[PDB]
């Protein structure tokens, strides 16, 4: 995969499973145009988002749905999504994995970028 | 302070000094409206952004400028900004501190909400 | 303070208040020797640990007590403590702030080192 | 694998490759006893450390060598190791993955435990 997203639950120490994810690309007029979407697997991973020729140079946003993921805990989180923005391929053929560790009021994200 | 932002440099182990911060609020037409701005102090802190009256319920984005902060290192980061989005909910005015610990390809943020 | 410790609760979005903290210094025989202790304030901070004179060069461990901090949440955490190790003062005086963002199965810790 | 370790470089945005990992268990006399060791692969992952029979309930420390890892950056880190301590199985038996995202003056670590 040119783009893969992986999500972990830092409260229970488990993959975050069946969670919705939306991907956008910034367009000419400055709006976020819809690019790809899905739900995470049993390992907290979402594979198969895009193709090598669809994944053109530009700026991308990843939105992970969190509103009710912690409902069973009794806590409402800081926002309805966890989100990251990244700039891609100003420089060539590269593959990206976006990794997120999530809690209701805190998260850590990392972009791992490799040249095949 | 209804809203304070504090920024740490996780590569050199120090406050991030003199870095630009812009804050926005989501508007009627779904675009981001300019809300408040300033630059961090000697301690990495930014006070005085807004007032209890201007800071109504809604959805807010904090943008921290990182385009050149890493140059002397010889590394260009994952993106020209670090961005945090939060919802200010109920009833009921709260005070917010947004803390961000920054590296070129990673970041950890935390929102602390009191009252 | 030559040494200050600050603790945040990443699950509830609050300072972590009334939490026990232990500090140790490495000895010759390679055992950790007790060096200072206390409980955090209403701001999640612990001030007054040591003096400039007592805070000599060496290797230090900070232990934050977490066993039952999240009991009211229904979760047992990954360990009875969150711990950090650091190497101190190599040239001239330096002041340290150890900051920790805590959840049951994850944490983020940062050392901020400043020249007075 | 009953125990897997994975290491990421948060400064360059890549897996941490060929880095040394030593694992210990808290012994009778309260000292750390050597338990298992290895080096990370091209993916930043370390598999094959132990067996279901050897990995009994107890307290374990994972030590990641970082002394010379950012020398080429020009910075000396907060300490010569990154360390995680966890209690097992507590449980038992579960499978553990310890993930660490590393910078010179910071780190983030997460234990994922499955049955
Ligand atoms: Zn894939
Ligand atoms: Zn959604
Ligand atoms: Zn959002
Ligand atoms: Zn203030
Ligand atoms: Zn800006
Ligand atoms: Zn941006
Ligand atoms: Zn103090
Ligand atoms: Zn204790
Ligand atoms: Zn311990
Ligand atoms: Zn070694
Ligand atoms: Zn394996
Ligand atoms: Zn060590």
């Amino acid at each position: 995969c040119p783009l893969m997203v992986k999500v972990l639950d830092a409260v229970r120490g488990s993959p975050a499973i069946n969670v919705a994810v939306h991907v956008f690309r910034k367009a000419a007029d400055d709006t976020w145009e819809p690019f790809a979407s899905g739900k995470t697997s049993e390992s907290g991973e979402l594979h198969g988002l895009t193709t090598e020729e669809e994944f053109v140079e530009g700026i991308y946003k990843v939105e992970i749905d969190t509103k009710s993921y912690w409902k069973a805990l009794g806590i409402s989180p800081m926002h309805e999504h966890a989100e990251v923005v990244f700039t891609a391929n100003d420089s060539g053929p590269r593959r990206y994995t976006i990794a997120a560790m999530l809690s209701p009021y805190s998260y850590s994200t990392t972009a791992v970028v490799t040249n095949p």
